[PDB]
Formats: structure tokens, sequence, C-alpha cells
């Protein structure tokens, strides 16, 4: 009753704004605040922490419905929910939960997450942002690159190097910890918005820590287990991105069906040619196959959230790998069915193709997803 | 999930040892068909009230999938018998027809088969010319069916024949078909020689010849003139079974490949240690899971329709049949590569799984047909 | 290979020195590179395979194909600016023009002072090139053109246009009314002719693609190019040459993307090593280069068939072009997407050119005949 | 002329034996008898060693036309020519040339080549068959596996380990040497024919060396340079296999175009549907692109053998990679167009798909070809 339900909720919230968001690199604060007033920034979190008391699948559906019409809007929510609000709720203390989750789930605060560094993006373990103890404070130094929501975010999750310890075989190893960084923390700046191929309305900025001293109780999770917390967070985030890729491919298919039904070239609708029919049919099935992967991932996560001791990293990895590749594949072929008109800004299909490309890259590339799947498989 | 591990144990202990002989000798596995019947597996999702085992459609799907992991021949025998012969009788039969055929069919004493395809028109399933004529209290059948699964070993057949000669309101001449239950002991009915196929070679794929086949009046299944509608509703359920067959062939191919690359060594390391091997297996695994969810989703939409929920599952079946068949052919080809030269010989079963995977793209409606069904609903 | 390897270098140096430093500004600013076209004109690169007798540079068709390839390795916009100008405006004039029409337009087209363009596509039917409605009517000593063309490359900066208009309304063998077309040389200065709204496009954004408007466009009688009623056959013989140019543009985009990728993966590190030390990166590059090399041979072969036809050997090259256009365009889109993948997040930003190349590669599958058109050409010949 | 005419020769040889050669695992010895008398066993070899005096391209065309009808016949010629006769000519002394090349190019002697071992197939540098000096003789011991033509071959090229030396810095390494082995050499045995998925008429057997005492002069090439001789031999053979794959795909496309013109389902030919036309058109374009790669490599090796000093390993690697992947893809999509009739032995398409599978593996798998190509590219 929450799953079937919210799908219409999210379907009615629609996209008269997607063209200007993309064309003008414009962050949609109107949509974000409407979402806060609607509970869409706190969906699967319990009401005891400020959330809307929904389930993980309803969150996935919301992202997918938004991403059908604006990939940028889907990633703003997804990143804020899965990458900032989720690790607080999943590893934070009652005090940490109460101080941060009510304002994140209501929309009052926007959340971001910084792991990626210039030389340690895929090698997220070999990073160089550091954190040292100073009495009752921590002192951070370094930078984070390509951080979603960063220009408009109020709270940031930051992974920094806290200890340099030894491994079993004497090789020095770096241990990280997660830190809750507020936008007002001194010595913390947000750089300029990057110029991207797509999801342009999304604020992708650099983080700069120049002696950012934060209170001692901003440490999230177990000291030195920050890498494990980061990888656990990305597992939930990868379900979010997979649901984004799914909506882009679904939105692209939606528009293409409408277009081929009305345009006629040889005296008949373009939909009357067999090639058009087979392309749309094969694409739809591929999209359906990806939809169930995404849906299966979301509820395996729900199982883990409900106390069951199950792992969902593999399911999430499979979902993001297949959804992202399906999204790029569907958008390219759908643009083909538009002909020359699909190469212009009159229609959204060109934006959707640019937007689809990112889902294969960010929050862990497809290659990293295959490392996850094969690791479980070959073990 | 409890029935699934039963099937897995049965398929590995009782079916897998026989797959090589079944394929290499074009050997119908009469033995295991008797064993499965004793285990109630030829009637899985039919209720106990008609002689079934009282399972659900998915347990049947999981059984076909699990059998097909080790023997594509065994999987299709169960699938065709269940979805193409037993299902149409349960869906459109009279209480007399159900009580006579369903208990023996679900028990396994009688094997089932479906005749639709003819030589002149196989994809054009509405341009066929096998006929049934009124004669007193009997029907007279005449024609031929081609490529019939289980034909050489089936006791009861579902036969689609042209009965009425009508012409549509548009103006074009239209053939109306009817479905008929034909028993192997019928006069003027014979089964041809087994075809020589590329894969699923133990499956008995033969001709059906009707030369003045005289059958009773009460052998007509369903409404007169709707026989083609009966065939297309039967095929929708069958395509779910073929989808789970393709899924199982891909699943078993990957399983053997993962095993092989861990133990076989090259350049000093296991082949599993090379990044290209890991990514091929990873990508194939994700594609197989995507197909699996499609298959189970279709199986449950059909379960809804069987429980009273008036939904259609044609498109869900069409999607599952389409994706799972192309995944099977893709996976087995790439899995064979990871075997190297050893995968080209009969020592391993990868070459049989590749040959078995191709048929899933074709029979019970080609992938092109599946795209016709899907786009017809989408573009409506 | 030949001293054609000497001219191949010219296009590579020129692309790397004069064109490559401008590609980002061309794309980001939707900026027609008016400075490079003038440079290429002074270099005779807008007349490459036309003879000196008609004031070209006296090269071969293969040289022009490589010129487009080398330019499209760095800037797809610059590549298509030459390709349409050469293969879609100057080629039909040279192929079907009277000595006056040749002497008048070719000296300016091959020099660079005049830029060319081709109008076929209309809104109501672009793929269905037999159902258009731009009309041309006899009026005394002049022709009167009315209608519109859409998507025309170079339209906002071109001086002379090849326009296909419906002249003859004739009855066919089956009794249906068929429309016959004629080709006309329209100068930017003709009364009643206007280039119109440009297009904000996905890629090749520096290219000037605008609509053409004919509102009582009155042009001389001797502007007609070719025979009356056979303008459509002229347009399809023009497109056969142009599809070789776009196949080379696609080939170049795929080639330049691979060069950039191989450079990036050798210098960028992770997990202790260079990204080129991982097997997946190696097999991705190796397979793309093998596909690209196969597309090159198709493109190059279509060029030689075209040059065989020009040298008097009566041979058809429409299938060879369609094969080139189909495979090269699908290779470009595939290579650029997979190359961007190997860049990680850095490929999604404007810092590097791979995202521009991926956006540019998508057009080669579409303009001057979609890939579905190409397959129609190829299957028609095969099933005949 | 030698190109445009030998195409006519090769297109003409017609035997209706392909079906039973593959169905009965029957080596077509009469076909080899006929081809030897036509001079098809030494085509590109000069007349002063006993060849026909043809070019490398005609050999490629002979394999391509034979493989268009019977992939088994194409591989017998290719293996015998490119893997046994070629290294005799290219590395043998005039004494070795005079003794072996006339009978090989005339078809009296069938050639074979052994490099692959049970544990060193892709890792052809880590094998264990050895050869030691004994008076005026060598002694060979070990085993080779998967050796084409071995069941009916008279002369064999055997790679054996002759020296274990130290490399530049100090690791022990194994050096190999080539050896000409005759069928009548004592202690040399041929095993049973393997049961293969396809090219089943070809004699794929194991070689066993139990005190294979051969005269001292049967050493081929420079001592300790056997492995270098191996890869250079496989370079030529890879062009041959590429031709086979090209032939298989071409013959596949041929039968399919014929079949779709004649078969009617919906009141019109299956050629009349758009899906069929696009499938055939795209495959034709794919095949044509492979054909150029095969020919280009063939003429690069013709340059080689005319004295010009260029390497054709990369060209041969690209040719085999693309052709093998095009053959498999084409045969599968052509079987689809046959419908249920293509799954039976009535038509040759299913045998074609089984034959296409082999070209991706032997004489260097696609992964080995990508190792070669990326080696040159990344260097
Ligand atoms: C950047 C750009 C520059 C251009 N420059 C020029 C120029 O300089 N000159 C010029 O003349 N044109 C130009 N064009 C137009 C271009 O050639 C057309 O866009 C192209 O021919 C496709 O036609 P269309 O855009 O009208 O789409 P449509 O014709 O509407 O095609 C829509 C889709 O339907 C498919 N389709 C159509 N008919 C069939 C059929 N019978 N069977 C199956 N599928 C079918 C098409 O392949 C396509 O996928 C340009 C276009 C672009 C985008
Ligand atoms: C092993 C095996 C077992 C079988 N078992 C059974 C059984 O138990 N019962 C039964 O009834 N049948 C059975 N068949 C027959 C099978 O169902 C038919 O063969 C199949 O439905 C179509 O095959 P065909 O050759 O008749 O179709 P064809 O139409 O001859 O197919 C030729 C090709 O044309 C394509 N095509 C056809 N029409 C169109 C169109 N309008 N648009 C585009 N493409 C089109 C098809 O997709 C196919 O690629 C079996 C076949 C095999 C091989
Ligand atoms: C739009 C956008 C939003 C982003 N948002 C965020 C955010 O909110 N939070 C955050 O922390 N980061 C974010 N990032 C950064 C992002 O996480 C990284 O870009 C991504 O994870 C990969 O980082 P990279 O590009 O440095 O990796 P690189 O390692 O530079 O990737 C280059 C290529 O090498 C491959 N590769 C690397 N190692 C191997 C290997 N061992 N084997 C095979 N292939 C390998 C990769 O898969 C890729 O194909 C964002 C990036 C973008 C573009
Ligand atoms: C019909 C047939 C005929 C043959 N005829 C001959 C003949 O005449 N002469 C001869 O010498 N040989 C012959 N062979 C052997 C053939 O050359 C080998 O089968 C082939 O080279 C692969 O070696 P393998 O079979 O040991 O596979 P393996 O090396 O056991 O397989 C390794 C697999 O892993 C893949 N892979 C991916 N990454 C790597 C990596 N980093 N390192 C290693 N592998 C990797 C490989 O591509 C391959 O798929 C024949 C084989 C067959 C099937």
């Amino acid at each position: 009753m929450v799953q079937k339900m919210y799908r219409e909720f999210a379907e009615n919230e629609v996209k008269p704004l997607a063209k200007k968001v993309d064309a003008e690199e414009y962050f949609p604060k109107e949509t974000v605040e409407k979402m806060g007033k609607l509970g869409m920034m706190g969906i699967y979190f319990p009401t005891s922490v400020g959330g809307a008391g929904g389930d993980v699948l309803s969150y996935v559906m919301a992202v997918e419905e938004l991403s059908k019409v604006c990939g940028t809007t889907g990633v703003i929510v997804s990143a804020h929910t899965s990458l900032c609000a989720a690790p607080i709720y999943e590893n934070g203390t009652p005090e940490q939960k109460e101080k941060y989750l009510p304002k994140l789930c209501s929309g009052e605060w926007l959340g971001a997450f910084g792991l990626t560094e210039p030389g340690a993006g895929t090698d997220a373990q070999g990073q160089q942002t550091t954190a040292v103890e100073d009495g009752d404070y921590w002192v951070l130094n370094g930078s984070k690159i390509f951080i979603t929501n960063a220009g408009y975010a109020d709270v940031f999750i930051v992974i920094a190097v806290t200890d340099k310890v030894l491994d079993k075989k004497g090789r020095p190893t770096k241990l990280c910890s997660a830190f809750i960084v507020e936008r007002t923390d001194p010595g913390f700046s947000v750089g300029k918005a990057e110029d991207k191929m797509g999801i342009r309305g999304s604020s992708t900025c650099e983080l700069i820590f120049e002696d950012c001293r934060i209170p001692k109780d901003r440490m999230l999770g177990v000291r030195g287990k920050g890498f494990q917390l980061a990888m656990a967070t990305l597992d939930g985030g990868r379900i979010g991105i997979a649901s984004q890729a799914l909506g882009i491919a679904e939105g692209a298919l939606q528009e293409t069906v409408a277009y081929v039904k009305e345009r006629k070239q040889f005296g008949r609708s373009i939909s009357a040619f067999q090639n058009t029919q087979f392309e749309l049919a094969e694409m739809k099935a591929r999209i359906e196959a990806a939809k169930y992967l995404v849906y299966a991932a979301a509820l395996k996560k729900q199982e883990a959230m409900n106390g069951a001791k199950v792992r969902y990293s593999v399911e999430a990895a499979q979902a993001k790998l297949i959804a992202a590749r399906t999204a790029s594949d569907v958008t390219r072929r759908c643009l083909q069915l538009f002909g020359g008109y699909g190469y212009t800004r009159d229609y959204p299909i060109e934006r959707m193709m640019r937007d689809a490309k990112i889902t294969e890259i960010y929050e862990g590339t497809s290659e990293v997803q295959m490392m996850v799947i094969s690791g479980a498989l070959l073990k």
C-alpha cells in the first residue's frame, strides 16, 4: 500500500523545469523545497528521526519517476538520501541522529558526501585527506573533488585519513574515519561548479579543508572503520543510481513512443515500420529486465534494514551495472528514432543521452561493479 | 524456496549424469521421465482436485529452470508436456475432459504434446490448412504437423485444425481453427521419424500425420472457431517455460565456467585471476539475474490470472522469452571462450549448452514474434 | 600508400596546430571557425580532389577523405564544414555543371572565398525525399522558388546553395501523380531567399545549421544544375559522395578519441599502477582499434570506388558508401562511449574532449542519410 | 590475374560431402588427393621448392572459398600450408627444403604442427616436451594435444625445450627449438581423434613422444630460437584462420539470402520484411569489413615473403579477432532467419555456426589477439 501508492505520488511530480535546469546549469531549489514539504527527502527513514516512514522500494520508485523526466533532480535526491542521510541513520548515535536526521528528512538541510579525491577516485582507499586530534576537536586537511550537491549542501560526510597502521605482513596501511562536516565549519570551503556533459543542474563542486576543526562528536561510526562505512554507504547509493539510470531509459522510451506515433514520413507513422517496432520492443524488455534488478536490490536492502543479516552489495552492483548500460544503450537508439529532430534541444532525448552516460561512472564505475560481482562469484 | 533445492538435488543426482548420453545418442530419457512422474513433477502447479501436485506456477518454473541447468532436453520435455498439453486442457476443458486426461497427464503415465506448426505456415499460425470436418458423431482430421515436441513418445496431443470457413467484415478470407484432443491410439493418426537437430537432441521432435483421423465429437477442446485463440493463450504460458529453460541453460553454463576457471591454470595463475575472465563472468552473471527476474515476474502474473485476477501475461511472457533466450545464446558462446580449446570438445558440456541455447531463440515463437507481441501492446 | 602519405601528414599537423587548440571554444561557444576555413582555403583544402583545370588543388578523392578524417580527429565541426562544402556543393557542380557553371562557382568554392551548402531536407519529409514540396516555376527568363529547407549545414555562412525543388508534376506508369525535382544553384544574394533560425544542437555545435526560406526567390534560368526532372537522381548521386565524407568524419572522431584515451590511460594511475596496466583497459583499446581499422578500410575503399567512377570506369559506389557510413558511424558512437568510460569522472567534464567527441559521434549515424537509410541501400542491392 | 582467376578455380571445386564429413567425423582424404593434384597444397610457394607459383592472396581465397562450403576442408589446407610447409620454407636449409617442400606442396605428404600441450596451451612458453642430444640424433619426449591433421599427417613441426638458461637478471628460463618429425620416426605416436563440436571431419589428435629419436639435421631454425619460430608461424596461420572465418560467414550469408527469398510465411517472402532486410544488410557490411582486414594481412605477408621487411603480426591479429567474432555473430543471426528449419541438419547453417565457434579459439584465442594488438598499441 506504500509501494503502488507512492509510484503515482512520484509520477504526478513532473518536469516543466527540466529544460532550463539542464540548459542553464541551474540548481532546482523550487523542486527541492516542494519535495521537503512532501516528505520526499526522508522517504524510507522512520518517523522517529524525521522521516516519512516509507520503505526502501518507495524511495527507489521516487528516484526512478523523477529521473524519467529530470536526471538532475533524481540524483540530487538520491545523493542526499542514500549518501548523507543513510550513513547517519545507519551508523550514527541517537544524539547524532536527532541533531541531523530531522533537518535532512524534512528538506531543511541538503546532504552531500565526499570520498573522491584527485588521485584516489577509484582507489578510494589510498586517499590523502587527513584528520588529526586536537584536544576536543578534529582538524581536517585536504580536498574532495566532484561532490554532488556541494554548492547547496548544509551537511557533508567526509572520509579522511586518521591512522597509519601496519597490516599482517608489515606493509604500512592507511585507515580512514568518517566525519560529519557542517557547511559553516571554519576552514571548509566549497569550490566552483564543474561544467559537465549532463546532469548539469546538479551542483558538482570541490571541497577544500584548510584546518577545518570540527567537534570530537562529529566522528561517524567506529574510529578507523571509515572505509568500511564508505563502501557500505555506496552499496545503498548504487541502488539509487541504478534507479536513476532506469528512469532515464524509461523516460527516453516514453517520449520516443509518443514521437513515432505522430510523425509520419512515407505516408504513414514512423511506428508503422517494423524496425521502429522491434527497436522499441527490444528496448522495453531490456528496461523491464533492469527494473526488476533494481527492485530486487532495493528490497534486499530493506531486508538488511529490517534486522535480517543479509548482504546487498552484489545485488546493488548488478543493478547499477545493468541499468547504466541499458540507459546509455536505450537513449542512443531512441535518439536515432527521432532522426535529425532528436539532435536538437526541441526534444529531451539529447539531454537524456548525456544524462545516461554519468550513471555508468559515478558512485563507482561499471568496472568497479564488475569487481564486486566477480569477487563474490569467484570466492 | 523449499521445492527449489529438491529440484536441484534431483537434477544433479538423477539427470546430470545422463545429459551427455541423451545428447550424443539422440536418446529420449524415458527413465527420468518416469522418475519425475513418480515425484509429481509433471503436474506441479495444477491443483490436487484434478490430479496435480498442488504447487504454484513458479515452482514449475523453478523445476524447469533447475532441470535445464544440466539437461536442456529434460527441461523442455516437462515444459511442453505441462504448459502446451496439460495447461490447455485445464484452462478450457470440460469437467469430463479434465477428469479423463488431467490425472494421467499430471501423474506421468501419459505424456503430452501440442500440434500447431505446419510446413506451409509456422510463424503464420493463422494460414494453416489442417482441417476437421463434421461426420455424424465424430470428427474427421486431415493434414500434417511439423516439428512436434514429445511426438514420438506422447500419448495425447493438442491439435489445432481449420474447422469453419468464414470471411471477415473487411473482406479478406479468414480461417477459423478449433482445438482437438487426439490420442496416440486414434485410427488414421501416425507419428513420423525423429528430426536430426543441432541441440536438445534427446527431445523427440517428429511429424504428426492425419489421414482420415476419426475422433469423437466430445474431443473438441474449447469453443468452435476459437481454436487459434486457444493456441495463443497456451503459447503465452509455454513461453514462460521456455524462458526458464533458457535461463537454466545460461545458469548452468556459467556455473561450469566458474568452476573451470578456478582450477585451470595458465601463465602460472588460475584463469580466474585474469581481469578479463572476471569481467566476462561478472557481466554474464548480472545479465542472467536480470533475465531470471523477468522469468519469475511472468510466472507470477500468470499465477495471478490462474487465481481469478483478470490480468494478461502475454507481454510479460514475451519479454522473458525474448531476453532469456538471447542471454542464453550470448552466455554460452562467451563461456565456451573461457574454456579455451577444451570447451570445443565433448569432454565438457559447454558445447552442448550452446547448441541447446540456440533453440530457445526459435521455438514456441521466435524472438521476432516476441517483439511483435511486445510492440503491439506498446504501440496500442 | 603513396605521397598521399605526405598530404595525410599536412591534415594531421594542420588539425593539431591550427584546429585542435580551437575545438573547445568552437563547441562551447557554438562558434563557427571563420578563421580556420580561411586558413584551409589558402591551403587549397576546400578544393582538394578537383582538378587544376577547374581550379581545384588537383588531388585525388582519397586525399580529401583523409583530410576530413584528420580534421575530425580534433574537431568534428571543422570536418563536416569541409565535407558538406566539398561533397555536397562543389562535387555536384563539378559532376553535373555546364562549363559556365563550373567556371563561375568552382574557382570560388575551391579557393575558400565562397562556402557551399546543400538543401534537400524539408520539415514535412526528410527521409521521404520523394514527398517534398519546395516548388520552382518558370517565369519568363527566371525561376521562382518557394518553400523551405531545414537543418542545412553551413547555411548561416554559405554563399552558394544546391537546392532541390519540385518542378514537374508528372503522371507515372501506374497512373499515380509523381513529383519530379530539379537541382538549382541558389546564391545567398538571390532576392526572396533567406537563411533563418539556426539550430541549438547536441554536438558539432560550431557548425552553422539553419533553415532556408524561399519567398518568391527569383533566380536566372541558367541556375538549373543537370537535367529537368532528374534533380532527385542528382541529389542521390551527390549524397553517395557525401556519405563517404561523413564515414570519414565518423572514422576520424573514433580515431581521435582512441588517441586521447591511450594518452590518458598511460599517465593516469590508480591502485598503484597506470590505468593501462589493467587487462580490461588493454582489451578495450585493442578491440576498439581492431574495429576502427576495419571501418577505415571500408571508408577508404568507398573513396577509391568513387575515384574509379570519376576516372571514367563506369562503376557504382553507393553500396560502398552506405557500408562505410553504416559501420563507421556505429563505430564512432561505440568507441567514444567506451573511451569516455576509461576516463572516469574526468571524461564527463569539459576539461577533456571525449564528451564532445561522443556528442559529435552521434550525428554521423543520422545526417546525410540515417543508418536505416544505409541498410535500405545495402539490402536493396543484396536482395536484387 | 593470379587473384581474379584463382577465385574462379576455388569457387568451382564442388563436392557434396560437407554434410557427411561433419556428421561422420570423416577426414576427406579424396578431397586432399584432388587438391594436391590441382596444386592447392603449395599455392603461394615458388616452383623451385615445388609450389604452384601463386601469391599469398590466392591461398587466402582458396581457404575462404573452401570454408564457404566446408570449414573442415578449409582448415586442413590452412593448417598444412601455413603451419607446416611455411616454417620449412621460411626457416629450413636447402637440404631440408629439398627433402620436404616438394612432397608437401604436391599433396603427397600432409603436414601438421605441434605446439600446444595439456598445461601450456595459451602459455606456449611454459611447456614440458623436451629434446636432448644423443650422438648424431635428438631424443624427444612429452606430448602434444589438439594437433590438426595429425591422424593423417606425414610430417610434423614439433616445439620442444632444448635449453634451460638464465635470463638477463637471473631467473631461469626455458628455451625451445623447432624439430621436423616424420610419421615413421620411432617412438612417435598419434592418439585418437577428439570429438569436437565442429570442424568434425578434421583429424585433431594427440602426439606422444616416447624416445622419439630423430636425426640431428631435423632441427629447424636456430638452436634455442624455437619459440620465436612458433609465433612467426602462427602469424601466417592466423591469416589462414581469418580466411576460414570469413568463408564461414560468407557461406552463411549466401545460403540465408537464398532461403529468405524462397520461403513465404505471411503471403509474401521473408525477404519482404524490414527486419530481415536490415539483418542481412548489416551482416554484409560486417563481413565486408572483415574481408579487407584478411586481405590486407595477406598482402602484408606477401610483402614479407617478397623480401620486404615489415611485421604482419598486428594485421593478422586484427584479422582473426574481427573475422572470428563476425563469423560467430553472422551464423547465429542467419540461423534465426531460417526459423525452425535452421535447427535441423536439412540445412548447413547449424554446422556453420558450430564451425564458426572454432575460429575464435585455436591458433591464438581472441584474448591472445587482443594481447598482441594492445602490446603494439601501448608500446
Ligand atoms: C546536424 C544536422 C545537419 C544536417 N544537415 C543537413 C544538410 O546540410 N542538408 C540536408 O539536406 N539535410 C541535412 N540534415 C537533415 C538530415 O539529413 C535528416 O535529419 C535525416 O535525413 C533524417 O531525416 P529526419 O531528420 O526528417 O527524420 P525522419 O525522416 O522523421 O526519420 C525518423 C526515423 O525513422 C526512420 N525511418 C524513416 N523512414 C523509414 C522507413 N521507411 N523504414 C524504417 N525506418 C524509417 C529513420 O531512419 C529515423 O530513424 C541535417 C541534420 C542534422 C541533424
Ligand atoms: C526443436 C523444435 C521443436 C518444436 N516444437 C514444436 C512444438 O512442440 N509445437 C509446435 O507447434 N511447434 C513446434 N516447433 C515449431 C516452431 O514453433 C516453429 O518453427 C516456429 O514457431 C517458427 O518456425 P518456422 O520455421 O515455421 O517460421 P518462419 O516464419 O519460417 O521463420 C523464418 C524467419 O522469419 C521471421 N519472420 C516470420 N514472419 C515474420 C514477420 N512477419 N516479420 C518479421 N520476421 C518474420 C521469423 O522470426 C524467422 O526468423 C518446434 C520447432 C523446433 C525447431
Ligand atoms: C557527475 C559526478 C558526480 C560525482 N559525485 C560524487 C559524489 O557525490 N561523491 C564522491 O565521492 N564522488 C563523486 N564523484 C567522483 C566519482 O566517484 C569518481 O569520478 C569515480 O568514482 C571514478 O573516479 P575517477 O574518475 O578518479 O576514477 P579513475 O580510476 O580515474 O577511472 C578511470 C577508468 O579506469 C578504470 N579503472 C580504475 N581502476 C581500475 C582497475 N583496477 N581495473 C580496471 N579498470 C580500472 C575505471 O573504471 C575507469 O574506467 C562524482 C563524479 C562525477 C563525474
Ligand atoms: C580444433 C582445435 C585444433 C587445434 N589445433 C591446433 C594445432 O594444429 N596446433 C596447435 O599448436 N594447437 C592447436 N590447438 C590448440 C589451440 O591453439 C589452443 O586450444 C588455444 O591456443 C588455447 O589454448 P588452450 O586450449 O590451452 O586454452 P587455455 O589457455 O587453457 O585457456 C585460457 C583462456 O583464458 C583466456 N584468457 C584471458 N586472459 C588470459 C590471460 N591473461 N592468460 C591466459 N589466458 C587468458 C584465453 O583467451 C582462453 O579463453 C587446437 C585446438 C582446437 C580446439
